[PDB]
DNA sequence: TGGAGTACAAGTGTGAGGAAAAGTAGTTGGCGAGTAAAGCAGT
């Protein structure tokens, strides 16, 4: 395994990682307020029963290595 | 002005760890009554 991370779909996600910090930490424009971030993660960390979410709940089950895999108690 | 490198960032040389079903163990258990005669002992 060459440690260049030359996979194409792998590198799209880092572009989605570095953007979401830069567009929020350096915001002189005060268009993205802090209280909306306080209404994002509080509304995102919230379970629901759609079939995408139910199907996502199966995916947490199958992987045993990492934490946030014994998430079934909640 | 221009070099000692020392750093992170690129590389390639060196054997093994984890996966699993069928097949293979040591171990119990669960079988198939008469009426007659002659013989040689007997003494």
């Amino acid at each position: 395994t060459g440690r260049v991370s030359n996979h194409a779909e792998l590198r799209v996600l880092s572009y989605f990682m570095l953007t979401i910090n830069w567009m929020l930490s350096f915001d002189r424009d005060r268009q993205y307020p802090l209280k909306w971030i306080l209404s994002l993660t509080e509304s995102l960390t919230q379970r629901t029963t759609t079939s995408e979410s139910i199907g996502r709940n199966i995916v947490k089950v199958v992987y045993p290595d990492k934490p946030t895999s014994s998430d079934y108690f909640q």
